[PDB]
């Protein structure tokens, strides 16, 4: 289904939706430093929000760029930066704030995850951090930039 197909290089990221129009995530509404929001993609000309696949589950967080590290600033665009959201581990939705390590927790078997150094994992099983998502802002709407960095979610 159209909801189901992957992220695709140029989707609009949204604010993760019930029903009724979405909201696409726009530059200015990021404070730096605040909690990571949760987004899908969007098709920009169907306006499908590709929310039926998990694995086009992101994590979306602004920081200051210069307190991120550089790998990471190659994909980020004006501090904003974006991961997959599916827990490396077994596959949950990594939804909670560590503010005082500005990290992604996953409230199942507690992973934890480093945004601004590259999701780095600093506490419990995941395998592997999270693979960034290249983003890039377009007059002034989030939008991915490129494929996922690596594979998503619970993998061999
Ligand atoms: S599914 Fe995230 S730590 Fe186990
Ligand atoms: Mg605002
Ligand atoms: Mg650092
Ligand atoms: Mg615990």
């Amino acid at each position: 289904t159209p909801e189901k197909e992957p992220l695709k290089p140029g989707d609009i990221l949204v604010y993760a939706q019930g029903g009724g129009e979405p909201k696409p995530i726009r530059l200015e509404e990021l404070k730096p430093g605040d909690p990571f929001v949760l987004a899908y993609p969007m098709d920009p000309k169907t306006k499908v929000v590709k929310s039926g696949e998990a694995k086009n589950t992101l994590l979306v967080a602004r920081f200051d760029p210069e307190e991120l590290a550089p790998e990471v600033a190659q994909h980020a665009a004006e501090g904003v930066v974006a991961y997959s959201a599916v827990c490396t581990h077994l596959g949950c939705i990594v939804s909670q704030w560590v503010a005082d390590e500005e990290a992604a927790l996953c409230p199942c078997h507690g992973g934890v995850y480093d945004l601004r150094h590259g999701a780095q994992v600093i506490a419990g099983p995941p395998p592997r951090p999270v693979p960034q998502l290249p983003v890039r802002v377009e007059d002034g709407v989030l939008v991915a930039a490129g494929e996922f960095l690596g594979p998503v979610g619970v993998q061999a």
